[PDB]
């Protein structure tokens, strides 16, 4: 119980466990092909995410950075729960608009660059090289958002009308859920060093929480 | 040549090993599309396992982890073999009943958290987490078999007779098979320390050369 | 800037950098299903070897292994780059050919154990066993080899024209280039110690730039 932390990372748990709990018992009786699909990956996300907060939780997650002259907690199980679950959550959006194979392939290449390229920054020691990272990574982040608004919403607008509001909807969460994280990075403690790190973890429960339960709860209540 | 149970990783390499040749061998001439797709899943199984133990009796893949007060040699790479190995095996049982596309998927991603959680558990230091891990992991596992015996099995009952009895053999040997891991990682030295290191790495010798090359000489000599 | 071999490092960044902005470019306005999959493989090769370099240039993947009585410097990430786009560059050459699935799931599983147990071998510290993996993988390249030489040829003679001759070009190509890999690693310092470090690195990045982005050259220039 050493780091004052850990209460956000003990209520973001609860809600990972609780969040995968819901879709597994809202996805039982369902027969349709499709929603069968859409069930799959919306409660996968919350599942792993569970065990990455637990693992941040009971610390397992967790290195010290040198960097800016101290030595610095690093949660890297919370850069291991967004590689898993990120790609999860682009192809419970290109499958809704039933978007072309090659599409999906640079979408989620796109993705892990992104999420691949902040780790290498997150762990990195020379204070300045961080943010060649950080630009790097947020590049990646502008592809992808390019992709799901200029891309999708024309492939969702020949689609069907309850798809089309429904894609519509969860494209502009992604819009300002996904871009809040680089900058959350940047004030925090990986990055300028101004916001502390218990704040930082509590700012990145809450998008967390919402990126991964409610984006489902929206998804999974649609026609 | 330092380590006692090193007999037992001699022999797992070799078995691994010729296990390869054989389904290479047998596979030669296949020409039918679906034979080939159960040819290329059977066959890189043995291959992967054969370099895990290989590595695991060269030394590569084992490091020490202070528990139990004691500084406790690991075989991280028996966990390695299995992460890559067991979704392998899963795509054989579903590709068999021809499952759709969300029961992979979900089906996959259990089996990723079960090994994944295992591992965690198997690295992890504090000897009371290790079992909460441990109780992850096997929840896991409990979702994996519902899947291929209440949702399986039904599919398994309207393809063709010759698929259904097929998957009935297997699917009951996946079953006895895959549960006794966990009760051996439970008696072995990462968890409880009853049964020596020496008599565990037996243990897993003959479970791994069992389900990955016994049970494809099952579903190879199948129509 | 303590490494000598920097330049190259330098140079390899920067190859890829560009190239992955001449395949952004070339590849907006296409709007056929095909195409559009084959540029979302081809651009994604070098935006991955890019961040590696990058890696390898700025230091952040590179380690030290003792062998052969000396402190080796092991660029790891170079194995990194490998192991995300070589088996991206083989789909490029199976959907060509319009490969059955089973094909595509042992080329792809062959070039993994390829590229996993090179790493193996490059950060094995026993001298005499680094080579008991060279041998390993090398195997596994043969296996790639003959598929493509053997297998995929047969396949490019029934489809079209313009993939045939197309394929042939590109499974040549591919021929010479993959086999150099093991050759410069054998002679390198992480094998046999002949060749330095600076020698060594600046054959890995001529043939990386090659096979990175003068392989999506020809393909994306082709009918
Ligand atoms: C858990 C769910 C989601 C949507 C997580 C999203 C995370 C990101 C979009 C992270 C982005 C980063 C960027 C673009 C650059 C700074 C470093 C980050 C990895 C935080
Ligand atoms: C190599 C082939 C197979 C089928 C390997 C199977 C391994 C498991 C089912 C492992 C299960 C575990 C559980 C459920 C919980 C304790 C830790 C384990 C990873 C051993
Ligand atoms: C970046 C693009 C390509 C085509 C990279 C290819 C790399 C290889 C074919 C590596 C091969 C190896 C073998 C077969 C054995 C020695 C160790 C290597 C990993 C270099």
């Amino acid at each position: 119980t050493g780091r004052p932390e850990w209460i956000w990372l003990a209520l973001g748990t609860a809600l990972m466990g609780l969040g995968t709990l819901y879709f597994l018992v809202k996805g039982m009786g369902v027969s349709d092909p499709d929603a069968k699909k859409f069930y799959a990956i919306t409660t996968l996300v919350p599942a792993i995410a569970f065990t990455m907060y637990l693992s941040m939780l009971l610390g397992y997650g967790l290195t010290m950075v040198p960097f800016g002259g101290e030595q610095n907690p690093i949660y890297w199980a919370r850069y291991a729960d967004w590689l898993f679950t990120t790609p999860l959550l682009l192809l419970d959006l290109a499958l809704l608009v039933d978007a072309d194979q090659g599409t999906i392939l640079a979408l989620v290449g796109a993705d892990g660059i992104m999420i691949g390229t902040g780790l290498v920054g997150a762990l990195t020691k020379v204070y300045s090289y961080r943010f060649v990272w950080w630009a790097i990574s947020t590049a990646a982040m502008l592809y992808i958002l390019y992709v799901l608004f200029f891309g999708f919403t024309s492939k969702a607008e020949s689609m069907r009308p309850e798809v089309a509001s429904t894609f519509k909807v969860l494209r502009n969460v992604t819009v300002v859920l996904w871009s809040a994280y680089p900058v959350v990075w940047l004030i925090g403690s990986e990055g300028a060093g101004i916001v502390p790190l218990n704040i930082e973890t509590l700012l990145f429960m809450v998008l967390d929480v919402s990126a991964k339960v409610g984006f489902g709860l929206i998804l999974l209540r649609s026609r």
